[PDB]
């Protein structure tokens, strides 16, 4: 079965993304739609160098049990990715932007 989709709903709705070089970015999010098979959230994060970015993210779990997401940004850009549970606290997120650029970050929910 793996990680239940609604596991993503718990705890404080804030986390940190850690990049390959150790850089960390804060993620603040708010769920706007919840159904047994699909979540949607508005996400805000401030990158290094101070740009503030907003995205709308749809999440679901495919029949192989993989948690997938599709993020859309105000400018029309999109990203498609997967979330893989590492331990109880952390997810591995790997995405591809519509320009072909890829990323890999870990996501950890801030402690309550
Ligand atoms: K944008």
């Amino acid at each position: 079965m793996g990680t239940p989709l609604w596991a993503l709903l718990g705890g404080p709705w804030r986390g940190t993304a850690t990049y390959e070089d150790g850089t960390k970015v804060t993620l603040d999010y708010r769920y706007t739609r919840v159904s047994p098979d699909r979540l949607r959230a508005d996400v805000t994060y401030t990158t290094p160098d101070g740009t503030t970015l907003e995205a709308t993210v749809d999440l679901w779990k495919d029949a192989n049990g993989v948690i997938r997401y599709h993020a859309t940004y105000p400018d029309g850009t999109s990203a498609d990715g997967t979330l893989t549970q590492l331990d109880a606290d952390t997810l591995l997120a790997t995405g591809t932007y519509d320009d072909g650029t890829k990323y890999t970050v870990t996501l950890t929910r801030v402690a309550p």
